[PDB]
């Protein structure tokens, strides 16, 4: 339940970025679902949870990325597993995506219009993510960060090795995983992507900017 | 084991399950220096596409401050009152390749110029053809805004380690919350743009248990 400062700056600081996997260390099936379910459980604007995780453990498909996936040429053949995470398109407050959001929350008739009326005014004024399709999807794909950050967190906590992974080409990508039937692209398309395994090699801690530097107090 | 603690599997999943989004804090009851401090490192340490850390953190404890951003921030209208700390995390506006935003990212990961010329191609690529976050100001923006929810994702968690309740905050309006911060001189208007915001603190009631969909609804295996 309840960690210690210490506990917690140990688990931020030894996480690494991890490019190098042993290629004979493999994820018990315990220890993925654990890592799932860290993403499952991530917070989301108004509850939308607006993410599909395609775990791609086929070594087929796998190499068929590689030629446009730079930023994971090495991890593709090395990694334990290999997470995919589509981002809803088209999430507007009017379609049906949000009918299911309020049916989970057990919203009646009269706090439906309530909530229609609020989503209206978070996308349409508040946040301005109906201008076009791209920024209203950029909106459900910073959602999806949230769920990477808590399975990368996750992983980290129980001692296997992750990297965030956004070094691929998308529209190669996104063709690529409709093309095998993976998801339909007219409802999702690709935000980001992780590996996870155990590091083949020692990985050097990665500096960041000082505190002060990052931080301005507002007293 | 090691200098480490080594948590079980129920253990990690009991710290994401018990963070649940509080609306209602104890106005007597303050995060002490130390412990927001950590929480701060967990977004100062959080991973981010070419080690950009495209983020600032505004630390909102000024009273008068928080009372003038009530009548636009209508999603967290009374945390505003009762909350321990405010973070409002800003995302770098036009981080192009070539900008000293990105002088600043070589320089600290110790290129020779050689090997800066290479991470220059490679930021290129990324931005012009393998994202095209080049589309407009707004792309290249929503770019910077996304590795700022992993900064806010690990400032939760954090939280939720130390025994101390949170909520993430979009429910506001960010023309009038970016006019109400820059007015207050706290960022370069051309530089930085709010991103996001969090609210910590200690729940005054117990909170909802969570709703989320099924592993089977949100995971595809592809085997
Ligand atoms: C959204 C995202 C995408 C990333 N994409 C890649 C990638 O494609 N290839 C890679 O080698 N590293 C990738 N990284 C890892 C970053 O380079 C790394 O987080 C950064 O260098 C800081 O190092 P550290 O995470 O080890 O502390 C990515 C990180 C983030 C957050
Ligand atoms: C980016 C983001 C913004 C959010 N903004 C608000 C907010 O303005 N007000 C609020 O009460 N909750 C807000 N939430 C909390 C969500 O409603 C909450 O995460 C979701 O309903 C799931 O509930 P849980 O976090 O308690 O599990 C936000 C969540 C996220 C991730
Ligand atoms: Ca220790
Ligand atoms: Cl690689
Ligand atoms: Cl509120
Ligand atoms: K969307
Ligand atoms: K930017």
């Amino acid at each position: 339940t309840q960690l210690t400062r210490e506990q917690v700056l140990e688990l931020f600081h030894q996480r690494s970025s991890t490019r190098y996997y042993d290629p004979a260390k493999k994820i018990s099936d315990e220890d993925f679902e654990c890592i799932l379910e860290c993403g499952r459980l991530s917070p989301s604007s108004v509850g939308s949870e607006p993410w599909k995780f395609l775990v791609i453990q086929n070594k087929t498909l796998r190499e068929k990325m590689k030629p446009f996936s730079w930023g994971m040429i090495n991890q593709l053949d090395n990694c334990s597993h290999l997470v995919v995470i589509l981002a809803k398109k088209n999430a507007r407050y009017d379609s049906p995506f949000f009918v299911d959001v309020m049916a989970r929350k057990g919203l009646n008739a009269e706090q439906q219009q309530a909530a229609l009326a609020k989503y209206k005014a978070l996308q349409e004024e508040d946040m301005k993510l109906l201008e076009n399709d791209r920024t209203l999807f950029d909106w459900c794909s910073k959602q999806t960060y949230i769920a990477l950050a808590n399975m990368l967190t996750g992983a980290s906590a129980l001692g296997i090795d992750s990297c965030p992974i956004e070094g691929f080409h998308y529209d190669k990508m996104n063709e690529c995983l409709a093309e095998e039937g993976l998801f339909d692209p007219q409802e999702y398309a690709v935000s980001v992507a992780a590996t996870f395994g155990y590091r083949s090699r020692d990985i050097a801690k990665k500096s960041r900017k000082g505190l002060d530097e990052v931080v301005r107090w507002v007293g």
